[PDB]
């Protein structure tokens, strides 16, 4: 069973001895620190952590004993606030005397802004605020995935609109392949859910269950996929029978969309001779709602995509759309799911546009780039103490390293406000109390062991919409 | 509760309809295909076998659940209920799979077979690649273990060169990555992969993972000392940084203590506060309880050098037998900001050029150690190499025309020792020819049971550095 007493950085066990004596309050905030190409971030992930890890009765005398035994050996010393954790168990039945205020999930906030704040509600548990820093900072991941996925959606949106004239099927042009590419099962469910904030196409099944029990949707499921092949289902037929494999699969799924990886041996031969000639008759007859999706999986991503399209363009009836861009027959589409991140995605669509190919021809797939190739450095997701009450007197606290002004933190009690021009501003030193701005956009989401404010996954999706999507 | 029927890439649900008819055997393998990472530490599989694969993993509830989810997920019913119902009825929910693997901890050069997977029942031909996704995630404990070990080599070389020994080596790369990872489960897995090479960690979660799935003779596989964060310094007010330092070192006067000293001015705190104001509280400390000074900002190498040059002028510096300068035993340094395998090399090299010994310093790494790693780093890949259809086996493989590096091995594989004592993977079942001695892989899993396991002690012994093997 999970133990919150064991879910922190080791040195934080010794921190209750290091704060100024007569300290009754520790107040900390969380921000995606400004780096003086991601200027706005999607706040998502906190609600999962609150329900799964922080709420209810998270302390028992057993959990205190087990933490005591481990830390004795880990430190080779008795340094462990057993009294402190005992107080929480007896006074609050193991519930955390903590209040967390947060911006609503899905919200797209510029960087340098407070996203949530953490403070203890009991003077005795001043140490508790930063004990749970490690666990809360791990929200850097869903936030980073949601943000990075959304930025890729912006790029897709821009190029789709410019070459097709609309945004039809935009939410299905970036498919989640990264289930095997992540560091664990729990990460998989978390990362996939952050992607579904922006798109509807996923293969990482784990994200479906997470959303259902922690956020919920009106629809049965927030993500979808189609029957598709891997290299094993092709290669198993023997190197001489790739056509037999191709034909078997497209016939098995003759009435639904189907994707077939075609680069096992020679991607350019499979498109030109096999799909293009041998099995062309099984393709042209396919329904509009059930196209063949050809899938290259190797080589230079941009060069391979063009050449694939160029091959298919001469084997199949291509039409020029109203915007002047070339379009495959509706029974034929392409998915590029190899070596795609935000960088390469930009190069492909721009490459496709230069060659007059429409983005409606292609959807993308991303694995490690989508879910794993991300760090806390990217958005500078940081958790810092800004306000402390000692001897009844409150002071504004901050860090400001001489050799890195970028790492400077904010002072005092914070609040998030809408500017007169409709932008965002973070007020420091408790200046938000002056009422010179609107109401604090942060909402109490957690207090004294109970989640006080929840958001459906439907709301989070609505909040994180792109601007061009609102413009429709 | 976990459900293995829901723990695979979606499209694999449709794969049982794609293999050649009358296929009875699907046999697949795993490899680190193809800064250089020429050899990898195999570690992590045993966790996945125990936590996720062994025992009754299939029930009538889990089948119905997967039935319901996939129906909405595909907007159609393509889920193989009959196949999973066969497992439940015939084997009481136990997976008819056999997995052979190189012993955990082993350091194997790239391009070799690390483990293989195959079905043990003709009916469950489709089962082999169903569990691809879950098994491929071993890429992460393997990569962390490998990258952590590679960094250990770097520290070993420069420590031995500047100090003459390897004392304190397994404590010179501390885990700070707990907050820097994507989840709790990852933290435990990543930290345990780190603990294969080192003993210094702050990621608590890894300790319990090891005890449950691997086990050690010692109570714990990892250790830590009391230390400060920015909040325990800055909470005293900017005008009272000296008061915080003094309070902290006084609380932990008899145990090792580390104090982050860059809240405002790293070079001021080192020269004026530690070096003048509180100098009397430092030189009195025990050799078993040194003050550890922790910078946490600026250019990593430049900061470390200037810090050391400052302390060397405020404190009695000694020159060891190898001619390298050394702080007094009650004073050390830890650099835990911006440290990865690349920067770690630059720092120790920069220290050596400035005649500073590596014994003066330990390192802390967070994202670089646990998070900034991907599956393509060691090209960790899982591929089918052998199937039996119509009673006839065939050697299958991929070979993309535009990428020879994605070529996959053919036929039944085996791992052998070369006459010169190296590793070789034999393909096309040529291991049966007995020309290369016995197969080095062991059956670790069969029909729902872990059949061979290793202690964390064995793994550590297996993962030792050749320099450590020398004496
Ligand atoms: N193609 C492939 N691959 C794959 N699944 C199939 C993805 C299907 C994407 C099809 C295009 O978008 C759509 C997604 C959903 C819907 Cl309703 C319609 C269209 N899964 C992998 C591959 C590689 N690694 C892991 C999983
Ligand atoms: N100090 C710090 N950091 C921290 N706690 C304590 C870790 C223990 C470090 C022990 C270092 O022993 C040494 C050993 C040998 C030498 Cl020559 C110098 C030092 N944990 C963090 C920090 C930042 N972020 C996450 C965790």
């Amino acid at each position: 069973e999970f133990n919150i007493l064991l879910a922190t950085d080791s040195y934080k066990v010794t921190h209750y001895k290091q704060y100024p004596p007569n300290t009754s309050k520790v107040y900390s905030y969380f921000e995606c620190r400004e780096k003086k190409k991601y200027e706005e971030t999607v706040f998502y992930g906190l609600q999962y952590i609150l329900n799964k890890y922080l709420k209810g009765k998270v302390v028992t005398k057993e959990k205190i004993q087990e933490a005591k035994d481990v830390y004795k050996e880990h430190f080779q010393d008795d340094v462990f606030n057993e009294k402190g954790w005992n107080y929480i168990l007896e006074k609050y039945d193991g519930h955390l005397p903590i209040e967390i205020k947060a911006v609503p999930e899905g919200f797209v906030i510029p960087r340098g802004n407070v996203l949530f704040t953490v403070e203890n509600t009991d003077p005795e548990c001043y140490w508790l605020t930063n004990w749970i820093e490690t666990i809360l900072v791990q929200s850097w991941y869903p936030i980073t995935v949601a943000t990075n996925s959304r930025e890729q959606k912006k790029i897709l949106a821009k190029y789709l609109l410019e070459t097709s004239g609309n945004l039809d099927g935009l939410e299905y042009k970036l498919h989640d392949f990264g289930y095997r590419g992540v560091s664990s099962q729990e990460t998989a469910g978390i990362g996939a859910s952050a992607h579904l904030v922006n798109f509807k196409g996923t293969d990482t099944v784990a994200g479906l269950a997470l959303i259902k029990k922690y956020y919920g949707t009106k629809d049965p499921v927030p993500g979808y996929s189609v029957p598709a092949a891997e290299h094993s289902t092709i290669t198993a037929w023997g190197k001489d029978h790739e056509k037999d494999a191709f034909e078997h699969i497209v016939t098995q799924f003759s009435s639904v969309p189907v994707s077939v990886v075609s680069d096992s041996y020679d991607i350019y031969n499979a498109c030109e001779k096999i799909w293009g000639e041998d099995l062309r008759h099984l393709i042209v007859s396919r329904s509009t709602q059930a196209p063949l999706i050809i899938r290259p999986d190797s080589g230079n991503p941009l060069d391979t995509v063009l050449k694939v399209l160029e091959i298919l363009g001469k084997k199949f009836p291509v039409t020029e759309n109203s915007k002047g861009y070339k379009l495959l027959p509706p029974y034929l589409r392409v998915i590029q799911g190899d070596g795609v991140d935000i960088n390469t995605l930009q190069e492909i669509v721009e490459g496709m546009k230069q060659k007059m190919w429409s983005i409606e021809n292609i959807a993308f797939g991303s694995g490690g780039g989508l879910l794993q190739k991300l760090t806390r450095d990217l958005l500078n997701c940081s958790f810092k103490c800004s306000y402390v009450v000692t001897n009844g007197l409150g002071i504004n606290v901050f860090k400001d390293p001489v050799a890195d002004p970028n790492k400077r933190s904010k002072k005092g009690r914070l609040s998030l406000h809408r500017t007169p021009a409709g932008n965002f501003v973070t007020l420091e030193e408790g200046k938000g109390d002056l009422e010179e701005y609107g109401q604090d956009l942060l909402h109490t989401v957690f207090k004294n062991g109970k989640v006080t404010k929840s958001y459906s996954f439907d709301e989070i999706r609505k909040n994180a919409q792109l601007n061009i999507e609102l413009e429709a």
